[PDB]
């Protein structure tokens, strides 16, 4: 994206991604 639909992504995904990697 262009951060402003890019950065909130990633961070979102960081939590769901580290919640649900184990």
């Amino acid at each position: 994206g262009v951060k402003s639909s890019e950065t909130t992504l990633t961070m979102f995904l960081k939590e769901m991604q580290l919640k649900g990697l184990p």
